[PDB]
């Protein structure tokens, strides 16, 4: 199973602490810069949509809604969460990683 993380924030350190968790878990994290970027990664995720799960961390409620709107229309499974503090995002990446995509989480690191 493929596991991707999309981060939307203006704080460069929040991006680092988010990456730190992803790197420890060996998850594929992408930095979202615009509505086009968010869309762009989703259009790419349409490739391996067979076995993919995406986690999205947004700074604002607008970013939250816009992300899920693009995903719904293109039938992509994304987990939209809102965070202003790095520790919050660190939790979401933690829980999203520990499950290993599915209950039968087998040894996998990308």
């Amino acid at each position: 199973m493929l596991l991707y993380v999309l981060i939307i924030s203006n704080d460069k350190k929040l991006i680092e602490e988010a990456r730190k968790m992803a790197e420890k878990a060996n998850l594929e994290l992408r930095t979202v810069k615009t509505e086009d970027e968010l869309k762009k990664y989703l259009e790419e995720f349409r490739k391996e949509s067979q076995n993919i799960k995406v986690l999205i961390l947004v700074s604002n409620d607008e970013e939250l809604d816009k992300a899920k709107e693009l995903a719904q229309k293109m039938e992509i499974d994304v987990r939209t969460r809102k965070v202003t503090s790095p520790d919050e995002a660190k939790r979401w990446i933690k829980e999203f990683s520990e499950e290993g995509g599915s209950l039968e989480h087998h040894h996998h690191h990308h």
